[PDB]
């Protein structure tokens, strides 16, 4: 059984493009790969195909990393190809060829093949049972043609597979593993309960605070280079709770002596007290020389009772979704995440014994983006009371004109400074700040820098995530209603407020909001966080 090696060349409309495709074949087996793979210069993931000519078993192999190979196999692929014959004949490289035509996804592919050598093969899977394919033409434009056919001693692919372990998978899993090999996933939580129960307690991996409403762990983040992108993904459903709850995925900056973790582990008294003239006290909401507030990776709101209530609440024409996905790009927080062991947590404020179930992961993608260029991150304030069920007061501070005011010191000039600002308004009645628009005003060094009214009018779009939403006499459901910058079942986007360039030295940032008046025991309040972003330039000698 003589073995042959066929080398191919790609063209577009006469223009020769390359990493040449190679087929190695004899009457028993054929191997399809390319130059870079043959030479062990191909980047992961890469694929090879092999056909067992005794039984037409087609095997696809994916090389995922230096050690891991997956394969998927199928002995029906060749039989399913449908070709139409033509009378066209000719020669390629001295071999007699016939042309046949096939159609895949509206693309037309002409295949020219020889049977002169009593072996089969080709530059792709198409036509592999017809003969040895020496030329393919895709939509009359894209051509792959053999440039040489040579005899060789044997089909020997032992070095290709040497040192690697191979595992057969189903076709869907095979593709999935190739996909996941292209980027880094950092697992955090998988099907974790977030609830309210006196029985809730920490274990050796997950710490739990707020009577079950806060789950926290330490996770190691690799070095992530400037240019890479970073996303956080959370999946949620109700395990009993009917309500639209405030949620956060957060990290805890520990660069100063005190952190939000001090509050969580010791108690709310360990947090610095903030006061602004309104007669009340607030805890851990502002940076001080000894303390940084936590950073919100993603602020989200649960829908009303998704999953748990789906079969319980039947409304004609409403087929409820099973769970809620939330995914946010957090590329700008790279400087706070890169190469650190971080404390990362999830909060859903609720009072339900069944509560909620979530999953959470981070992903890091090998990009070289040039759009988000900050190398500096400083958390300046966070009024969101993640410790709601652990003694932290609601953010009712905005009835004073002083609002939230923070002083901080920059040691180096900051170019393109921005305030990453997440705001939501609360107070759940018709004249409460959940439902009435209020202008948020941001000041830098005592001067107004930006004023805007946070408002969402798209909430009716997410109706099918919200089975337990209350239905009113006017024909609307609670989840439909326009709100101060959130909708049940969705993320609240940060805004990126341009502050210009900042000099080294002392600065102040201030937020003022005309907070609505209470109604009986009901209060309005504002969950606001601010992270300062910017680009510090570098000092450097001159060289070429
Ligand atoms: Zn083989
Ligand atoms: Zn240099």
């Amino acid at each position: 059984a003589q073995t042959y090696e066929i080398t191919y060349q790609n063209s577009f409309e006469g223009k020769i493009n390359q990493n040449h495709i190679i087929s190695i074949t004899n009457s028993d087996k054929t191997l399809l790969f390319n130059e870079k793979i043959k030479n062990k210069k191909a980047d992961f993931p890469f694929e090879v195909n092999e056909i067992n000519r005794k039984n037409n078993e087609v095997s696809q192999f994916a090389f995922l990393n230096n050690n891991e190979i997956v394969k998927t196999s199928d002995n029906t692929i060749l039989a399913k190809q449908e070709f139409k014959p033509t009378s066209e004949t000719g020669k390629i490289l001295g071999y007699n060829v016939k042309k046949a035509v096939t159609s895949v996804n509206s693309n037309t592919i002409e295949v020219w093949y020889t049977n002169d050598l009593k072996v089969k093969g080709g530059p792709s899977i198409l036509g592999q049972d017809l003969g040895l394919v020496l030329k393919t033409v895709r939509n009359g434009s894209s051509v792959v043609e053999a440039t040489s056919v040579k005899k060789i001693k044997a089909l020997d692919d032992q070095s290709l597979f040497n040192g690697k372990n191979i595992t057969e998978k189903d076709a869907l899993t095979y593709k999935d593993m190739i996909w996941k090999s292209r980027f880094i996933t950092i697992p955090v939580f998988e099907n974790e309960t977030i609830n309210f129960s006196d029985a809730s307690k920490s274990d050796q991996v997950i710490q739990r605070f707020g009577n079950g409403t806060i789950i926290l762990k330490k996770v190691k983040i690799p070095e992530i280079k400037q240019g890479n992108t970073i996303f956080v993904e959370l999946k949620q459903k109700s395990n009993g709770d009917a309500y639209d709850r405030t949620g956060d995925v957060f990290i805890i900056p520990q660069e100063r002596a005190i952190s939000y973790y001090t509050g969580l582990t010791q108690g709310v008294k360990s947090l610095p007290v903030y006061q602004n003239g309104n007669g009340k006290s607030y805890q851990g909401v502002a940076l001080t020389p000894d303390y940084l507030p936590f950073i919100e990776l993603m602020r989200f709101f649960t829908p009303f009772g998704i999953g748990h209530f789906n079969e319980k609440i039947q409304l004609k024409g409403k087929n409820w979704h099973n769970n809620t996905p939330y995914r946010q790009d957090i590329t700008e927080l790279r400087p706070q995440l890169s190469g650190k062991e971080i404390l990362i947590g999830a909060f859903i404020g609720n009072y339900d014994k069944g509560g909620h179930q979530i999953s959470l992961e981070l992903s890091i993608h090998p990009d070289q983006q040039k759009i988000v260029n900050n190398n500096f991150v400083l958390p300046v304030f966070n009024t969101t009371n993640v410790m709601e069920m652990a003694g932290q007061d609601y953010p009712t501070m905005f009835n004073s004109d002083k609002g939230v005011e923070v002083d901080f010191i920059l040691t180096k000039d900051l170019k393109n400074a921005q305030l990453r600002y997440i705001t939501t308004g609360h107070g759940g009645w018709g004249a409460g700040d959940e439902f009435v628009p209020k202008e948020n005003s941001i000041y830098l060094d005592g001067k107004l820098a930006h004023a805007f009214t946070p408002w969402r009018t798209d909430c009716g779009s997410y109706r099918l995530f919200n089975p337990a939403s209350g239905n009113f006499e006017d024909g609307l459901s609670s989840s439909d209603l326009s709100r101060s910058n959130w909708c049940p079942g969705t993320i609240t986007n940060p805004v990126y407020i341009n502050l210009g360039n900042l000099n080294a030295g002392k600065h102040t940032i201030q937020v003022k909001i005309p907070q609505g008046a209470p109604e009986g025991s009901s209060q309005s309040f504002w969950n606001v966080s601010g992270v300062l972003l910017g680009q510090e330039h570098h000092h450097h000698h001159h060289h070429h």
